[PDB]
C-alpha cells in the first residue's frame, strides 16, 4: 500500500486533525497563528499524527477523539523542534522559540486532558518527561566520542521513538482495545520511531549532509566506523566530535563509513526495527487501516 | 500571626515540600539533577507552596499528598524562571549566576521542560482530572501571557500581572483545595484568595524594583504601576521621559530622575496603596472559611506581603 492509497484513506481524519490544530492555535500574536498554517499546510509526511489516527481506526475506533490525541502529539513533537533551536552562548531567536515552544506544549497538556482520561494521561506523561529527559541526554553527548552504543539508542529510544509509541498506545486505550492489541500498537510505534531516527541518522551523512558531524553529535554510523575503522580513521572521527565543525572532514569520514559497513550497518538495523513493527501488528483484526501502519513502517525504512 | 508564627506552624509540611521536591531530580542523566540542585537551593520563597499546603489544612485536610502538589507548584514556578532568564538573557539571579548563564541556555530550557513535565507527570499520579484541569488552563494562560508581550494604560498593565503571576497563585490555593475535596463555596473562597495575594504580590514586587535584581523594569522600560503613575502626575519633562522610556523600550541610566519624578507625585506609595487594596480583598474571600490558625496564616501571608 503505497504512501498514495494511505494518504486518501487517512484523508477525512487528517482533515479533523488540521481542524483541531487549528482551534488550538488560533492568535492574538500572529507568530502563534502563522505556525497553525505552517503545519496544516505543511507538504511534508506528518507521519506522527498519522500513525495517531491510523492506530485507532485499526482497532475499531468509531468516534473521533483520535484526532485530539493526533493533534496533541503534532504539537509535542513541534515543540521539542522548536526548543531544540535555542542556542547557547554559540551567538526566530531564542526568545521567540522558547517562549512558542512553552505555549505549545502547555496546550498540548491541555489537550491531553480535555480528553478525560487518567490512563491517557499517565502514558503522554511520562512520555513527554521521557523526552526531554532524553533532549538533555543528548544535550551531554555533543562533542563526546565515547558513549556507549546502548547510551545511543537510549537517545534515539528518549527523543524520537517514545513519542511514536504514545501515539499508538494511546489512540488504541481511547479506543478501548484489548491489552494484547494495545501492546501490539505500543511496540510498533517504539520500534517504528526507532527504525525513523535511524534512518534520518544515517541520512545525514546519505537539510544540508554533515549537520552531524559538524555539531560533533555522535549518532550511530560515526560511532560504528569509529569502532571499526582503522587507527587513523577512528582518530580523526574522535578529532572530529570532540572539536566541532568538522564538517570539511564529511568525504574522508564517508570513505571509512563505505570501508567499514557504518551506513549498511545502520541501515540494516533500521529495517530489523521496522520488521519488529509490523510484526507486532500482527495481533491485530487485518484491516487497510492496519495495512497502512504496515506501509508506514516500509516507507519509513526504504530505499 | 506573624512569620515566625506562619513559620512553625507550617514546619513539618513545608519540610515535606522540600523533601518532595529534591526527591524528584532523580534522573539518570546527571545534568538535570545538578542543574535542578542549582535552582532550588538558593533559597527561593516557598510563598506558593506554603499556600498550597496551608489551603490544604484549612479545609480540615489530614493527609500528605498537599505536600505532593506544592512541591509540582514549586517546580511549576521553578520552570518558567528557568526559561524566563533565558528570554531575559539574564545573567544574575538572587546573588549568583542563573543557571543558563552558569549551564548554557539549551541547558536551562531544556531541564526546565523535564522539570514541568515531571510535575504533570506528579499531577496525573494525585488521579483528579479537576486539578490536572485548573492547573493546566493556569500554566497555558501565563504561557500565553509571555508570547503575547514578545509581540502604557494603567488597565493595560493590571492584566499582565495577573496572566503571569496571580493566575498561579490562584490554582495553588484552588488545587489544594480540590485535592481536600473541599466545598464549592470554600474552593471559590481559596481561589480568589490566591488571585489576589498573587496580584498584591506582584504590585509590591515592582515597587521593589525600583531600589526597594533591582533595577531590571526600568532598565528594560517595561510599564509597571509605579512607573506609569510618575509619568501621568509628573512635570511634562518627566513626563516626556518616562514616556521615550518605555516607547524605547529601555530607561538604563535613567534610574535618578525617574525616582526623583516619583518621590514628587508619590508613585511608589500609591503602588503600595492599590496593592493594600488588592490583600483586603485576599482576606476579606477567606472569610469563607472556617476560623483555624491555618486561616490566620492565610490572613498572615497577606499583611506580610503588603
Amino acid at each position: 500500500m503505497n504512501l498514495e492509497k494511505i494518504n486518501e484513506l487517512t484523508a477525512q481524519d487528517m482533515a479533523g486533525v488540521n481542524a483541531a490544530i487549528l482551534e488550538q492555535l488560533n492568535s492574538d500574536v500572529q507568530l502563534i497563528n502563522q505556525l497553525g498554517y505552517y503545519i496544516v499546510s505543511g507538504g511534508g509526511k506528518r507521519i506522527r499524527p498519522m500513525i495517531a489516527v491510523l492506530a485507532a481506526r485499526a482497532v475499531g475506533y468509531e468516534g473521533n477523539a483520535h484526532v485530539t490525541i493526533a493533534a496533541l502529539i503534532e504539537f509535542i513533537h513541534t515543540a521539542t523542534l522548536l526548543h531544540d533551536d535555542v542556542v547557547d552562548e554559540s551567538d526566530f531567536g531564542n526568545a521567540a522559540s522558547v517562549l512558542v515552544g512553552d505555549f505549545i506544549y502547555t496546550r498540548a497538556f491541555q489537550m491531553m486532558t480535555s480528553l478525560g482520561s487518567l490512563k491517557v494521561l499517565e502514558v503522554m506523561s511520562e512520555a513527554v518527561n521521557v523526552i526531554a529527559e532524553g533532549e538533555v541526554l543528548q544535550l551531554m553527548n555533543v562533542n563526546d566520542p565515547d558513549i556507549t552504543e546502548e547510551n545511543y539508542m537510549r537517545v534515539i529510544y528518549s527523543k524520537t521513538a517514545r513519542l511514536f509509541e504514545a501515539a499508538a498506545q494511546c489512540s488504541g486505550i481511547l479506543a478501548g482495545c484489548t491489552p494484547e492489541e494495545e501492546k501490539g500498537l505500543q511496540d510498533y510505534g517504539r520500534y517504528l520511531g526507532t527504525a525513523f531516527q535511524l534512518i534520518d541518522d544515517l541520512l545525514d551523512y546519505n537539510k544540508n549532509v554533515g549537520d552531524d558531524l559538524n555539531e560533533g553529535k555522535p549518532t550511530l554510523p560515526l560511532l560504528h566506523a569509529m569502532h571499526h575503522g582503522t587507527p587513523e580513521q577512528a582518530q580523526m572521527i574522535r578529532t572530529a566530535i570532540e572539536q566541532g565543525n568538522g564538517r570539511h572532514l564529511l568525504e574522508p569520514v564517508l570513505e571509512a563509513m563505505n570501508a567499514c559497513g557504518s551506513l549498511e550497518w545502520t541501515r540494516q538495523r533500521a529495517e530489523e526495527e521496522a520488521d519488529k513493527a509490523i510484526a507486532a501488528l500482527q495481533v491485530l483484526p487485518d484491516t487497510p487501516w492496519r495495512e497502512a501502519l504496515i506501509g508506514l513502517a516500509h516507507i519509513a525504512v526504504q530505499r
